[PDB]
């Protein structure tokens, strides 16, 4: 595809004689490789010269004409405003005439460092191809020799107009997706609707409840959380492309292919199904022979063979990007941390009850169960699993917090600054005194130890600081509020980019409530209070919690695009 | 909504200041309706005069330019045809160039005939707003004296500009519904699958089926079909638009406003969940109290409320531009002929078993039904409303012949032609023959009459003179297939619009085929053979008789729209 007959694509035919003719100068690179040879590999760097006089001449011409229209657009603007200074009613509809105006040489504009930047990739493309099709590192150093020093490439003259086109409308004046992705992911909307319904009712009606389902539920709460999640994130991406934050840029993503908020919602959708078929499945049991302890292996290895997969289908450009991320978060201290290493390192911290689940399901399927019985999900009638011996539960419980506070260590041996890149240390290095101090009580109370009501009071007395440590950390640097620069925005930053203030002020509300519920969640599980309630608010909290860091998604990106909080890009 | 500000929506903003400004003068219309009288009607008659000259000038020029443009192409296509008489290579690259260039330049010639057309209707629509705003005949009369006489009016030489533009294309050479639309299609389209799966499960499995069901399905088979055919239409429209015939002008329907396929995909999908919910509630009845009978009731109520809604909303002009097309076909001898009426009046002829099944559904709901008992709908165990007494429903299933042989008729008697306008009326015509000699058969052999089979001969008889007429008839002047003007396209007419011949040759197979069976089920259907017998052939053949007409409605079209078979345009 080699960025050649798509480049094109994304080009107004007005200038379709004066862009780079990528498609053309592709079909006599090969003619060689299918018919000297230091002429052919100069006469693509003369050729090169062509089209970079043709760019360099068009854009300081545009570029000459656009700052002289600048002016013309300056002396357009204030003399309406002069004007301004029925026959008002037109002077504005001739100012949304020059609004226009203005937007269309905005729009001219824009087709200006387009008709750079997409050169700009448009030669260094041709002078790779050309790199390895002749075996070359001239066109490497050509685009430093050439490129690199070309007038229509080291004057940023254009990127600083628009600048001003910006403030200029935020002072005096003031492509969708194809058809058919859209429809799948109403096909997949409704699959999932109705399947639930049977799903309630087949539960109260059809299957019993004299057999505890203690197991299903707790084996089947991973499934949901994901599912939950991709959808929620869904919205998000939704979300910033609508308020104007770029986040093309600050998640160093692709500058050309992304996955816009419908491709999100079909991956979201298609889970559901499987997920809804599969509980489904369990209950009625139609296959009568084949055990019903076979189908979540079903799901879950459906998941991963769908992530892992090396053919060149069903979203492989998106897949490996993720998978390349996912490792290199894993092994945090070996590498660097960039904005995308930090945003999943941190995701993981909100996700950590499907991490547990899947102990969960290995030590079931390991240990209480039995592989000799057709009905075995459901027990006819206390089991390690479940329970927390040794603490084995504790250890992977910390290790989203280990990914975080390895990072922020890695990132503190880089910069050498204490503030603030190891005061974010102190805030995941609670969650380790958490589970300790709740692990320790739970055996001692099994035990009958004097000194068990002692651990009580350092697992709740240390309950505390963990929560309002993360609690004043998210409210005050991650989304940036409580400034003094407040002024009209009263506990808030001196700039919002979403549009109604009433959403800032919703979720200070709700990231505290959230919050200070979520911490004994974490560390319950751990503890013996009651079977049933030992899953049954842990049920009810768990995929809340994931709908917390659905909402301080919104504010994080929000903050680093504003003020660069993070320094990453600097 | 008055054609106002959509007329400058549908308008390249190049020309934005060259086309009507509807919008100024509908506001210093209703400035003279918030505020001499003769006065502002003297300079509004010449307010569009300078719209007149503005829209003379421009056209005339540009018309000037074009045919200038028309030499210049002319100067441009044989040259490159010239230069055609890797070289070759880059010449036809260059010749695919000049394509582009053309097309562009027919884009020019779309804009200009919209500048013409467009501006057009801008003026006929603000002239009569100025006719009731004042309350003055003069508009109408401006119209006529200077609309109509306009230099941009008048003369219609654009046209066969692009007449000769597709010419010279043909010989050398050779906007998305909202996404919204598309998500609700698919959303209902995956509540019906997953619904028709459970309905047939429940069925199978839940439901009982010692008791006869047959009432149930000759109830329920006209929901079926309607939705069917609501289905089958849509794809129907997508073909008409995707091939190129303008199903907007032989059909007299609006230019501006039209139900593209996905509109009509999404009332089938909303229709068939309703029907699928009714059909599943009356097989469990979850309320255990009210009767299982009402649920026709509510289905067919609700589409009855949806076609006859008052309110605006809900596809209410096609809604009403439906009722009354149906309402002059009804009342067919009183008012003339066009495309719209014969067509309804024809698909009515294919459609005749949801009439049927309307009468034995009344008669089943006033005679035979207990409105005392829930469980009613499902007989214990013979019925007059599933017999033939009286030739009640012979009548009706003989009236949508008789509508179109009224319909032939009155075209007869307003032409005066012999043929092709009579021998239309004997096609339709032996229907009557058919259902009369099958319903004294039926008669006969209840009493047990000696010649009874001298009716079964009659009717055997008539039987082939029905097929056959009807089946000649479509083949050759419907669709104009068997044509001398064969020459490649062998059996065929000597222009195709459809891509691929075989279609064609599927679709006269399938004629043949599924004519010569249709008949025998309108036949049967007063006639007694077999209980079992006499509801599964009918049930087996009438969602077929559908897909018939479906296919034949493919080609009738394109029949009409090629040369112009049916004379109603001229
Ligand atoms: C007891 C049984 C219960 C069973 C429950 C099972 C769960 C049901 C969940 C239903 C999921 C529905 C979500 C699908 C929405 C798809 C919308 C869509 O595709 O529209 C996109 C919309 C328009 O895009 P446009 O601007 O035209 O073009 C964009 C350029 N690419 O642009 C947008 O993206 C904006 C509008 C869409 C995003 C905002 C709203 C989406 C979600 C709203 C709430 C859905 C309900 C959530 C579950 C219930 C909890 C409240
Ligand atoms: C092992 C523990 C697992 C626990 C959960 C952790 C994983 C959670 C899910 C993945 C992370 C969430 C998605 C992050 C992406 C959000 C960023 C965004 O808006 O961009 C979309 C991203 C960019 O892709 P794009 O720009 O097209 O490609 C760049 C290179 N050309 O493109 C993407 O959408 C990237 C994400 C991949 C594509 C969608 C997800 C596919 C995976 C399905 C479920 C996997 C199940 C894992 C096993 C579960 C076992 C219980
Ligand atoms: C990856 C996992 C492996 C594959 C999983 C396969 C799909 C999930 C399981 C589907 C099972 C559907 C029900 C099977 C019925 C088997 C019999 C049964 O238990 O029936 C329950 C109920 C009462 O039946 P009863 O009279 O007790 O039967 C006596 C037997 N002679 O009789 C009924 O069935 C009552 C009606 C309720 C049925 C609801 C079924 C809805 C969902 C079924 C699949 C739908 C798929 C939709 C998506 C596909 C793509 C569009
Ligand atoms: C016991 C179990 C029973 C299970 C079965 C129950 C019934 C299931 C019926 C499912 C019906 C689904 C049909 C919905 C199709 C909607 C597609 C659509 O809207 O796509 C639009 C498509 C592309 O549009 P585009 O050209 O991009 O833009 C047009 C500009 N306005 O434009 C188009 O319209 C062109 C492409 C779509 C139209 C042609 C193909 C549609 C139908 C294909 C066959 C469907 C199956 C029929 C039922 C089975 C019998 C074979
Ligand atoms: C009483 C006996 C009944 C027996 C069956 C007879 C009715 C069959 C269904 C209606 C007739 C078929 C539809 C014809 C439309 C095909 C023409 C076409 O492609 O154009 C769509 C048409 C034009 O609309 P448009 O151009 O937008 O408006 C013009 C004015 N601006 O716009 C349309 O789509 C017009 C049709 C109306 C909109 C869809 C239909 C709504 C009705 C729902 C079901 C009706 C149930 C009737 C009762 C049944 C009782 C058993
Ligand atoms: C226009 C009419 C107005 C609308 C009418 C109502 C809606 C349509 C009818 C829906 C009926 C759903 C099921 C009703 C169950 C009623 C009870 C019953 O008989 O259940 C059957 C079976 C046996 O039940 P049993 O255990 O004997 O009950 C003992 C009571 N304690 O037990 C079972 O229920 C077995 C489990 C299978 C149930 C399958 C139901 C699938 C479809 C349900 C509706 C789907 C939603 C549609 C779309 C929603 C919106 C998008
Ligand atoms: O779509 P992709 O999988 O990302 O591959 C394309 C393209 O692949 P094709 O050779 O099959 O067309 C190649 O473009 P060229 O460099 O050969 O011109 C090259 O990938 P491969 O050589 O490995 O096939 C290139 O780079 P990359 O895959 O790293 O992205 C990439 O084009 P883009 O860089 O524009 O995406
Ligand atoms: O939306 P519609 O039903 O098509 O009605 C609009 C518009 O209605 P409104 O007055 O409510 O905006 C009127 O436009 P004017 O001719 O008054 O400028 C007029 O309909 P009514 O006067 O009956 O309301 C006109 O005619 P029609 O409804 O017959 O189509 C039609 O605008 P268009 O003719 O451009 O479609
Ligand atoms: C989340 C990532 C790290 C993977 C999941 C955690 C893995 C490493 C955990 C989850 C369940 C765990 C098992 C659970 C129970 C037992 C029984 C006992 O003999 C100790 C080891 C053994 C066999 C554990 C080995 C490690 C294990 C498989
Ligand atoms: C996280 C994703 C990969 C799901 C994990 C599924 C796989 C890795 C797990 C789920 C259940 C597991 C099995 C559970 C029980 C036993 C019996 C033991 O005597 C040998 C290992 C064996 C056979 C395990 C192998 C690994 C296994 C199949
Ligand atoms: C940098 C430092 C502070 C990080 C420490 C993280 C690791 C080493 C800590 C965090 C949680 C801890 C566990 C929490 C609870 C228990 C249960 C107890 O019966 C034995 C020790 C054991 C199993 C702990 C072992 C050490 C542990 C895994
Ligand atoms: C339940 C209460 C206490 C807290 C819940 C807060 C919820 C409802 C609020 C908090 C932040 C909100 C979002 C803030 C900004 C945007 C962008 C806007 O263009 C569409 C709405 C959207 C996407 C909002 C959706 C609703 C939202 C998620
Ligand atoms: C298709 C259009 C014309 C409407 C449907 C046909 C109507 C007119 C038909 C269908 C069912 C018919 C009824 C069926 C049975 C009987 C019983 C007997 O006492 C004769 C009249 C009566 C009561 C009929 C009256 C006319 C009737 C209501
Ligand atoms: C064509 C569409 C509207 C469907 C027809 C539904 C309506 C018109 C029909 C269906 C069943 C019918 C009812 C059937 C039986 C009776 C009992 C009789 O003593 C009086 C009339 C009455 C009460 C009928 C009135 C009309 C009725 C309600
Ligand atoms: C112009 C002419 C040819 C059209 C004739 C149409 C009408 C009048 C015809 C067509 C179908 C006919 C009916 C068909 C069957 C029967 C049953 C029989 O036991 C009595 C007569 C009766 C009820 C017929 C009466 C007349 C009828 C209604
Ligand atoms: C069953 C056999 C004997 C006959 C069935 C004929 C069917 C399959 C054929 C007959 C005519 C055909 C159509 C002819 C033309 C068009 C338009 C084209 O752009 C897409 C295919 C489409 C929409 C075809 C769909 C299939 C079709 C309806
Ligand atoms: C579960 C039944 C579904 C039946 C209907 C399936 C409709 C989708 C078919 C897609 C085929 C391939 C086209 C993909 C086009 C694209 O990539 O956008
Ligand atoms: C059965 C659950 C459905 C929930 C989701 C419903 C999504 C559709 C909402 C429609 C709102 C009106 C939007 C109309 C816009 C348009 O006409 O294109």
């Amino acid at each position: 595809m080699k960025f050649a007959e798509h480049l094109s694509a994304h080009i107004t035919p007005e200038w379709r004689k004066q862009y780079i003719q990528y498609e053309a100068f592709k079909d006599m690179l090969y003619s060689a490789q299918d018919q000297y040879f230091a002429k052919f590999e100069e006469k693509f760097f003369q050729t090169c010269e062509k089209e970079l006089a043709k760019i360099n001449t068009f854009y300081s011409e545009k570029l000459a004409e656009a700052q002289r229209r600048f002016a013309t657009l300056q002396n357009e603007l204030q003399s309406s405003l002069d004007a301004q200074k029925h026959e008002e009613r037109v002077q504005h509809r001739n100012i949304k005439d020059l609004k226009l105006a203005f937007s269309e040489f905005y729009l001219s504009l824009i087709l200006l460092q387009n008709y750079q930047n997409l050169n700009f990739t448009g030669f260094r493309k041709i002078l790779k191809k050309h790199d390895k099709i002749l075996e070359t590192s001239r066109g490497a150093d050509w685009r430093v020799a050439h490129v690199e020093v070309a007038p229509f490439y080291t004057c940023k003259k254009i990127n600083q107009l628009i600048s001003e086109t910006e403030a200029v409308v935020t002072n005096e004046l003031e492509q969708p997706a194809p058809a058919w992705t859209t429809f799948r992911v109403g096909l997949f909307c409704g699959i999932f609707i109705v399947l639930n319904i049977t799903l309630v009712l087949a539960a109260v009606f059809k299957l019993e409840t004299d057999r505890s389902i203690w197991p299903l539920i707790r084996i089947y709460r991973g499934g949901f959380l994901l599912i939950e999640f991709l959808f929620l994130l869904g919205i998000n991406t939704y979300g910033w492309r609508q308020a104007g934050v770029n986040h093309v840029l600050i998640f160093e993503l692709n500058p050309r292919s992304n996955l816009s908020h419908q491709h999100l919602f079909e991956i979201a959708g298609f889970l559901g199904i499987l997920w809804c078929l599969s509980l489904l499945a369990c209950f009625f049991a139609p296959i009568s022979v084949i055990p019903t302890y076979v189908y979540p292996l079903a799901l879950y290895g459906f998941m991963v063979f769908f992530l892992i997969n090396p053919t060149k289908t069903f979203y492989y450009k998106s897949r490996f990007w993720l998978l390349k991320l996912l490792f290199r978060v894993f092994t945090a201290p070996f590498h660097k941390v960039g904005f995308a290493d930090f945003w999943l390192a941190d995701q993981l911290n909100s996700l950590s009850v499907i991490l547990m689940d899947l102990e969960y399901m290995i030590c079931f399927y390991s240990l209480e169960l039995k592989w000799d019985e057709s009905k075995g999900l459901l027990p006819n009638n206390s089991g390690i699993c479940h329970k927390y011996t040794y603490g084995v539960r504790a250890i992977v419980q910390c290790i989203p917090a280990w990914l975080r506070f390895i990072q922020c260590l890695r990132r503190y041996r880089d910069t050498k600054r204490a503030f603030p890149h190891l005061v974010n240390a102190g805030k995941y290095s609670t969650t380790f005194f958490m589970v300790t101090f709740a692990a320790l009580y739970s055996t001692h109370k099994e035990r009958g130890h004097s000194d068990t009501m002692v651990f009580f009071y350092l697992w709740i007395v240390f309950y505390i600081i963990s929560s309002c440590y993360t609690l004043i950390w998210d409210l005050k640097m991650d989304w940036g509020l409580f400034d003094k620069n407040a002024g009209e925005n009263t506990f808030l930053r001196e700039e919002i980019v979403y549009p109604q203030k009433a959403y800032y002020y919703c979720a200070i509300i709700e990231d505290v409530i959230l919050r200070f519920a979520w911490t004994i969640q974490i560390s319950i599980t751990s503890t013996t209070l009651l079977p049933h309630s030992g899953d049954i608010i842990a049920t009810v909290f768990a995929p809340l919690e994931v709908f917390r860091r659905f909402v301080w998604n919104f504010f994080r990106l929000e903050n680093e695009h504003l003020n660069n909080c993070g320094e990453f890009r600097a």
